[PDB]
């Protein structure tokens, strides 16, 4: 139900236990924005599960055996062999993180004017696709956009929508299908193996390429083992390996399910695309033999990816997130359902019914959570889409409580839960927010605000 | 009560997570003796809180700055300055752990034939005292021997017993008073500050030295802050500093409250004894500048001792143990009370009423606990008590216990639940636990290598 | 001259030490291409000084204090405060290495059709300039193209060429001047402070921006202190700070002079460009608070950049390279002169006079050097020059060289002797070195994966 | 001849480059004593090769995999297996360093009044023997006491002296033979395999036990491979294994040839003695399963001992010491000959001919070396023996330049050599020294002095 941590604590990280009065002053000095908070001031930093993971003793042992050679590093050979064994792809190009691989793939597989369709989008992924002249098309099923709808495998691609795109646009105008596992924006929702089969069957009949966003593929593999009939007696590794058998390649942000603080890579089976990838990695990331990573980090990511295949680790990872979601739902706090693999998303619509989507209820809710609890959370509603004078209104207005892997305990989840439950009582005190500075691209990171 | 961990996990330690049928295999290969289990086969190892603590990122940063010089290491000066500031003693000699310091103190402050009195005893501490020709006297309060009596500060010394010792035996025949904080043998019970001041006041009137067994002095200081009236406004470091102001020195096992995996030291104020300590440390430990420790470990112990002063850390340490004891007590599991600062003791005599002590209920209960949960605990009953080497019979202690010793900053409340739920489930059918018989029994220290089989 | 290492060895890196007959096996399996050799088969790897440096104990202590937070990491603030103090620039954006910063700068400061002029070029630097629609102009002094001309500060910009560029092409059509310190393509030649002041003086009169390629700016600063009169009383940090006072920003590869294995950053003073830099770093690198780097690596780079300011360290770094070049020159081995701050370049055209450039003497000499010593070097001749993709013929550079690139704080003078003695012995029978022919040749970047066999 | 370091530098240690004027002030603030110097003030610290070694990346990887369990640690199993494989002994008890094992052995194998004979002595070793009621008898050959005599294998035990002890005292009154490899006090001189054979043959015929001081046994093994006929085609490991086949047990200070900064152990083949050892290790060192060592240090010592078997490592180790000795001898500086495996010993008699052995020329020479060179050295002449009113005059009056393993370079040796050569020109400026404080035992460490 809620298993204990399948590991011991080897080393602890020093945190600051500042009281509520000083936390309020830290939030005021930050203009009531979580993205502008200082790490030294935050008790529980649930901003993102990206690169915030706690490594293992075996990974740190590999950190001591960094082969920092420019070419022919043993660390690269270990990572390349590991990814080939576990993902089954023919070739791998290391990158410094996921958006590095996305830059490479979007320049290699996109013709200007073609379409790229996927199960929702991500900020960096959609940018590099549109940067390279592609038009994004959301082919996730409509249910994935309903926060409260609790159905399994919400990340599945609607085959009818995919068939409609091929009929109206033609397979020649479709660069590739971008299948993300899991689907971050929908709440960390998984994709079923049956859906990955069906997408592969339909795309191959039209010669359409399929590239995965493998960023949280191990979490996705756990949901298959838990909820998809027929996979209950299959290991996580067997599920991961079969998942990528239905893809032509993948981009991976190791900073997620590879249990590292930096790292990523690009996979493909096509020899010619791999040749062009090595040409492009040099000018952006580095040599194909390190790709913008130190040897020690290629070693840590190779070891981390193998550690993620342990059933007990990934079961505890997901169920710890589920514990936080279950305790909030039991108290009546509105959340995105079902709980995803990496985060609990607070529904800012129902949390702030009095506020409209112009008043930015999610950002002021996240800013209110830290002031009252000392926990940082990420606004993942409207400001991620931005400001539009010619706003780019999304249906999901959420506040993301993102859990780094192997960093926090259930008692930490209780502090998060108990503090948010108390904020839910007087949810009317949450004010509105408006832009005062707007980046032309990816605005939620550097945007400043003021109360309405 | 029961606060969250006042820290994040920086790195983790890999464990095997073997199933029950496999754990039974391992326990049988271990001769049903948890001492013979392999670390790689254990999920939660509660054998001891000594040397098993998890260090901090700042401690591991110190591990990269080891000044490994044979003399004059910067790490020694950091350790020296820290102990001087926090404990207030004038001189410090490092040792590789606590019994190394006890070896030195017993040779320096004990004349053959003298007495050493203190609030009960520890095995290594008492050995070095008796090894140097001293007779041990237990001057602890009588309430300390009532394992079920739930009162505060059971480790306090009975001032009347000390006064009676000074009357019946000459004060010139008393080497020193060994005040231990906390008192391990009573279950980890603390000593009040008022008791330390009264012992210092009575001994100073007769010119009698007082040295502390301070291995768990930080745990002791938290009990003073929590339960002793008048210290609610004083920080842990202020309490620690005042504690040692009533002593002429101490022996310290850093492996306990200094949050390290190795290390100790010896403190004193007398300049002449410090000169003799430096001549003797070379014989057994090393130079006064490292004393049997790598430079990096003096640095880690210096950093860890300062981290122990954080109220939130030590409150969580003590209350995590208390959470385990409280959950067991609430389900009817018999435990030694009150819960100490570092371990929960199961009353195996009560737990296994259907077994006699000759059938080793504590050893069998520990074997059962591992099979059902993957938790290693330590037998602290008839097996550890040994045999009378003259008559051949068992040493039969009044306490037939299983010790759940909690390393610092290693486990979570979820791990405490694994220990509790498995023990509580075992207790709900405790009549099924079988007695053990000797299959192999060594000459000495039989707890470490003896092997058993079910009767 | 030739000072001892201003540091001790804290830890070592294991090497295989395979014999010659084994090394020949490895070289043949590598297709006689040192780029295809395995690191585990190499005793002394002089392929590059990028990312191959040995860190300090203090840097590794920082590696234990990584604040891995996605935004607001303490490691970023340490890096930011350090670069601001030592370089004097107003704003800093971290990147995972140097070409990441070059990607940002070229997109921020180049309008399609403009010119970018600088003292020669580097491959990645020039690519991002031309990728963003710029035309590169070489305004270096003519003496820089004379590989045997032994004069000081061969990297200085020809002020007349810059003045002529401002006259023939509009100043509004010049994106910026890319002043590199040092100049890699000339062999690692430094730029004088008087030249940087004259470039800043001339450009500021026309409102033209100046950005530095500062990857080896610390090596450059030592040459100023050693050879430029008037700086003999100024510290390295004072020289570094004055250098960047003549620039509006810089791109930095920490993998070079910041003594790290990964990392870089982008600096500028303009607030508006810094705002656009923060919007763009998210696209390719990461947040302005980590920019494609783990927290621990921002900490290591912050510590390493400050350590680079120590005069004794950088004097030994440059003079260790100079020792290799001096020993080779004293035996008659032909090298590019003067020796640069980071590498010694063998003149393979002169070394292998009996071979034509179509027989790849630099590639063959590097293959021979590894077989005889276990030293990997880099071909920097016709193979690395590539093919003309329109005509199919080789790119034929005037420099047919083998590069002995020295990582910082990794090797000793004894290792330099291994390189020198083996090369000197090869030179004493240089007529025995055989030419190479293509066995496998890829489409692009043939230096990395091509395979050869003896003719 | 002088091979390069068979390794690369992975990490460097920060040193202080204080000029001569400030070094002189640091020596004055220390009363012209090297033992009282601060590590932060010293450029090249040649005080001892004990625990000052630089570990490898593989050892530091093991430092990250410390199994800190009180019993059953994987690190103990690795160390126990490694010592059994490489030394061939049946049982091993870890100790925190060598004198910990010496305390154990002397209490287990010495009856009060018995004799312990060996090839010279060491400070801590002889103490524990005499502490337990044994009378030490030096059975090294006379040549070992002549500093300038350059003969091979000076550490060999004189079989005639050993035969004389058995004839005059009887084998029943001889506790054991203590065979040290190498012989520290003689200058690091090796012992030949033929001598270890002959000692074993003669002792076994009388039932006399033989226990080795294995502290610098790998250096000893190299000398056998280099200079003893028949062993030139035998590996270091084969030589080490055969060496201990002629012994009943050993005490080992891992802080020397095991390439660690802390650690040691006790070996024996006798089951009964091993049982008593486990009884005694508990009260002094700790459990037989860690013996006063953290798990990570048992791991590092196990890995270090295996690394010492590499011929290239140990060849460079000894020849680097030899390089320092050769450069000093070529300039006319008087030294102990031949150069030992771990240190170069400056003959203070010939370096200070004007001073007598009451004026303590070695201590003032060592104090003068640091003031002029910034290098710390250890007085290893008279003050190690002490002050006698009822001095304990030894024949060797030496200043030890002790080289830690894998820490320094040839350029460091040149700085040491060039500075001592200049001090040798005006060797008359070296004054005398007299005691002002005298420890009752092991005095040279805490003794203070003043000029005569
Ligand atoms: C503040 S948003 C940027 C980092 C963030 N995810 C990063 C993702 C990337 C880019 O990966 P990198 O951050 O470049 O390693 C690609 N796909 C997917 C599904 C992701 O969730 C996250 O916090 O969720
Ligand atoms: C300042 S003297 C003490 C440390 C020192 N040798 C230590 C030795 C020990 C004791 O070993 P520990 O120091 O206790 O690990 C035994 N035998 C032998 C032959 C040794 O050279 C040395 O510096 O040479
Ligand atoms: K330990
Ligand atoms: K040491
Ligand atoms: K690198
Ligand atoms: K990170």
């Amino acid at each position: 139900n809620y298993p204990a941590e399948p590991f011991r604590i080897k080393s602890v990280e020093t945190v600051s236990m500042i009281p509520r009065d000083e936390r309020l002053k830290k939030m005021q000095e930050a203009g009531y924005n979580t993205f502008l908070l200082n790490s030294k001031d935050i008790y529980i930093d649930l901003l993102t599960d990206s690169g915030t993971n706690a490594m293992s003793d075996k990974q740190w042992a590999g950190m001591m055996m960094g082969d920092e050679a420019y070419a022919g590093s043993e660390n690269f050979y270990h990572l390349e062999r590991t990814v080939q064994e576990l993902f089954g792809f023919k070739h791998i190009v290391p990158t410094h993180q996921g958006r590095g691989a996305e830059n490479l793939l979007s320049q290699l597989a996109i013709k200007p004017g073609q379409y790229v369709a996927g199960n929702m989008y991500f900020t960096t992924t959609r940018y590099h696709q549109e940067k390279n002249g592609a038009v994004f098309v959301d082919i996730v099923r409509d249910e994935a956009h309903d926060a409260g709808l609790n159905i399994a495998f919400k990340g599945d691609i609607d085959l009818k929508k995919l068939q409609k795109l091929i009929d109206e646009k033609g397979a020649e105008n479709i660069a590739y299908i971008c299948l993300a596992v899991t689907v971050n924006l929908a709440g960390g929702q998984p994709v079923s193996m049956a859906n990955m089969r069906a997408v592969r069957e339909l795309t191959a009949a039209h010669g359409i390429k399929v590239f995965y966003d493998a960023t949280r593929c191990v979490e996705n593999a756990y949901f298959i083992k838990e909820q998809e009939q027929g996979f209950e007696n299959k290991s996580i590794a067997e599920i991961v390996h079969e998942m990528f058998s239905y893809a032509d390649g993948c981009t991976m942000s190791g900073k997620k399910d590879c249990l590292v603080n930096i790292g990523g890579f690009l996979c493909m089976n096509d020899d010619e695309m791999f040749s062009s990838a090595k040409e492009l990695v040099v000018v952006y990331e580095g040599m194909p033999s390190y790709g913008g990573l130190a040897g020690r980090d290629m070693e840590a990511m190779a070891i981390g990816l193998r550690e993620a295949m342990q059933y007990e680790y990934i079961e505890h990872r997901v169920k710890q997130v589920r514990y936080l979601g279950d305790k909030l739902k039991a108290a009546g706090v509105p959340i995105v359902e079902p709980v995803g693999g990496h985060a609990v998303f607070l529904d800012a619509r129902r949390f702030c019914e009095h506020l409209t989507q112009d008043e930015f209820p999610a950002q002021s809710l996240a800013a209110s959570i830290y002031v009252e609890t000392g926990v940082r959370s990420m606004e993942r509603g409207i400001i991620s889409a931005g400001r539009n004078n010619v706003h780019h209104r999304p249906k999901l207005e959420t506040v993301r409580l993102t859990i780094p892997r192997r960093v926090y305990t259930y008692a930490h989840m209780d502090v998060v839960a108990d503090g948010i439950i108390k904020l839910y009582q007087h949810k009317e005190d949450i004010r509105g927010l408006k832009f005062i500075y707007e980046p032309k691209q990816l605005r939620a990171f550097t945007a400043r605000f003021d109360y309405i």
